[PDB]
């Protein structure tokens, strides 16, 4: 059995405005062996930083003086689970440190992909954009959708996913890079910049003259406020995040407007993962659905990756590269 | 062409805040019982007006100061250009609230062994909201929880029974003792409180509903909606019917809580009644049965006249009604 020094990012303590000093490096030695358990052995290549583990910084929470946890994507050294052997790549629940012993996960097939994407747009918010935009929204073809946070990992999908099925689609995003980008790179028809307008329902009007189909809502508060008076009669809202969190003052529109709102956890559509695949794995391969991610070199920027995230510092999905 | 003198229930007003008895008024005029010449107008005694909530939303499709109030009544018809309709018919629908009306392009009711009043509620509208709100926005199932609010009313006192025949555990909120009396011995609620009474809805419900809520009915929006909405289980559904505490407001109160529809996954609906009428000729067949049979009961609350009108239309928002309100025109 392999001994090696291994790397952790540990919590210092709960949180506040998370900062990089609430994190630590640490340097332990690991002995990579399966412990007589069901255990599998991996060398973590990339970490994503994911919206939710904001909350997990506080007391399912992180413990102080543990690495942090999250969805990552590693190579299998050892394993006692029948499903995984020696040399088999896979994303999943994975520790922040260069090797991790994970507990009874899926089978990465593709390797002509960049393996990064099993963090995003093949990972976790892939399957997120897909349940709830295809599943959630019941979509047509022609219909008009909005999405919020639209320049995000998830949110950049769903416009993609919109277009494809020939919707009028139009995202809201925090600066003229995002949005630029949402128009010149992801295709949607329309963007705004919400922090520029002094009211989100006549902004959302001058979009919509006719108003909105679907709401992919990745914000809540205001923002719902103002998509509410601008939906159409059978109007469908996907609520897949409330990321600014105020009150919802405008919820008598869900009756005259006959409108489903509807919360979803992307663990619910896992089975619906080889599905998606099928469908997005030649998509990507032929440029019609692209991705965007920042990625970090090195644990050692971990800390900052995820503290910039908190705030939006990041253009579209950040991902920390462990090892090449 | 008869003439005979017409009471009519006038709005005096556009309304701000609560409604006042005094933003309405009672006005006497000719009217010439006659079908208009070309048209296929029916001329109507009316007989029986509902009070229903969303006429508060037209006192801001809206009421005009000056003419009659409109709304859904119970009617005989006395002459027709209509071929539909023949003189000696009784129809349910919208009319105007006064003693006769000529209605442009209506239900025909063919069931007299019920009260001809019950076709302002459990076999009208309100009973068509239960039944479309329960049966199809639900999809309630055997075994479920279930919480409504303004339980005792039009729409609530149906719902709860409704989910009782399908086996589900039912739980009302009311505004009075008298009322949650009524929930618990009437109409077969397995619990009932008052909302007036708890310090905490949240924990209210909690105590109702040790492992949660399946189903919300929702017919009162504000801070008993963000109540339920940290008490509701795993793929919870809302229907949402109605908010009354909210009708009368300048400024909606906000709702904090919608973040719980991610965490439990929650489908929070809104419907229309209106969008559900083809419906209508199956809930009839279904109920009609059931209330002959005392295995469905109505508790209706019948002021007397036209001059009873503005009272009883004022009180809904009160919750001086007991059960659903009607006004009876002619005797
Ligand atoms: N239900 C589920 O199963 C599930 C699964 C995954 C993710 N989620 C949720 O979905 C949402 C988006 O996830 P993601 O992975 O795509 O995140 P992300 O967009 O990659 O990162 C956060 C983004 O949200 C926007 N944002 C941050 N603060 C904001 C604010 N105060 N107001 C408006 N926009 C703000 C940012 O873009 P701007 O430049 O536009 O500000 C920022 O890029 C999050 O709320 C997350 O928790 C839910
Ligand atoms: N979506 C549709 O198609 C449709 C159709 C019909 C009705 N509706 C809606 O369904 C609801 C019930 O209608 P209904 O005909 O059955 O009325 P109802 O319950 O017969 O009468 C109204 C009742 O609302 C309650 N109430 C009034 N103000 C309140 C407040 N501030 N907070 C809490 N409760 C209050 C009262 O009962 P308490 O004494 O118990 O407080 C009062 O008796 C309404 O919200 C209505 O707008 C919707
Ligand atoms: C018929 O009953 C209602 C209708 C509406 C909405 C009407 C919009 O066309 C709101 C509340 C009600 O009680």
């Amino acid at each position: 059995a392999e001994e090696v020094s291994n790397k952790q990012v540990i919590l210092k303590n709960y949180v506040g405005y998370p900062k990089e000093s609430d994190m630590e490096i640490k340097n332990v030695t690991i002995k990579l062996k399966v412990p007589g358990s069901n255990d599998v052995v991996v060398k973590n290549l990339y970490l994503s930083c994911d919206p939710y583990m904001r909350s997990r910084m506080r007391k399912e929470s992180f413990a102080p003086g543990s690495p942090i946890t999250g969805y990552g994507v590693a190579k299998v050294l050892e394993s006692g689970d029948p499903k995984f052997q020696k040399g088999d790549l896979v994303w999943g629940m994975t520790g922040w440190e260069e090797y991790s012993i994970i507990t009874p996960l899926f089978k990465i097939h593709d390797k002509d992909v960049p393996l990064s994407y099993y963090t995003g747009i093949l990972g976790m918010p892939g399957m997120t954009a897909y349940a709830g935009f295809h599943e959630v929204c019941s979509p047509k073809k022609g219909e008009t959708v909005f999405v919020s946070a639209a320049s995000g990992a998830v949110g950049q999908l769903v416009g993609q996913f919109a277009k494809m099925l020939g919707c009028y689609v139009v995202g809201s995003a925090g600066s003229k890079e995002k949005v630029d980008l949402l128009k010149s790179k992801f295709g949607f028809d329309e963007a705004f910049n919400y922090k520029e307008e002094q009211d989100l329902s006549a902004a959302l009007k001058r979009y919509f003259p006719d108003g909105i189909d679907i709401y992919f809502e990745n914000v809540g508060g205001k923002m719902l406020d103002a998509v509410l008076v601008n939906m159409k009669l059978y109007g469908r809202i996907a609520v897949c995040g409330m990321i600014s969190q105020e009150g919802v003052h405008n919820l008598f529109c869900l009756i005259t407007k006959r409108i489903r709102m509807e919360g979803f956890l992307v663990f619910d559509y896992y089975h619906l993962y080889p599905k998606y695949l099928e469908m997005v794995i030649p998509q990507i391969k032929a440029g019609k659905v692209v991705y965007v991610e920042d990625v970090a070199h090195g644990l050692e920027s971990a800390p900052t990756a995820l503290v910039g995230l908190f705030s939006g510092r990041n253009i579209g999905k950040q991902v920390v590269m462990v090892s090449r």
